[PDB]
């Protein structure tokens, strides 16, 4: 009776367009009314996307997740982007997608150049867990990953 909409939507047969649309609408409306980073309901949506897209990818949903996460991080509220990096690392481990991998590299490079390591650690973690071989890794990103190689 008290279960959160995101909890229902993450069940195997639990996702329905009707429930998700009403949930997404309220979250986005709260983000606009209360402001970026000020809506805890919006944070649950970031968390939902981070998990749900691993098993049920959809281009437009991912692109909205990505766009809002980056908007929030620019304002200084990084939960959305942390959810995105977790999606990249765990999601690409589950099923590799070339276009999503390219985004993963691009956002990791930006994250590192902004003085953060959360993205770089998640990329390094992906490399340790994934079975994917012959990856085409940005030469600049390989250089950044060199910091972690000397540590282990
Ligand atoms: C095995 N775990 C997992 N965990 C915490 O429970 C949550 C889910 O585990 P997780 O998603 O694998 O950690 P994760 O988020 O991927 O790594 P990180 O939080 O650094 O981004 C995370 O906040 C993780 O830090 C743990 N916390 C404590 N104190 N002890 C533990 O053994 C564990």
């Amino acid at each position: 009776h008290m279960q959160h909409p995101s909890h229902e939507l993450l069940k195997e047969n639990g996702f329905t367009q009707h429930v998700y649309h009403k949930y997404r609408r309220r979250c986005l409306n709260e983000r606009k009314r209360l402001g970026i980073g000020q809506s805890q309901e919006m944070n649950t949506l970031f968390r939902f996307w981070s998990f749900f897209l691993r098993d049920h990818f959809n281009k437009k949903m991912y692109e909205e997740f990505k766009q809002l996460a980056l908007e929030d991080a620019k304002e200084g509220y990084r939960y959305g982007l942390e959810c995105l990096f977790r999606y990249y690392s765990y999601g690409l481990e589950k099923k590799f997608r070339l276009d999503i991998f390219k985004d993963f590299q691009e956002e990791t490079v930006k994250d590192y150049e902004a003085g953060q390591l959360y993205g770089l650690e998640k990329f390094w973690a992906f490399l340790k867990y994934s079975k994917a071989k012959n990856l085409d890794i940005d030469p600049k990103l390989q250089e950044y990953l060199g910091k972690f190689r000397r540590l282990e």
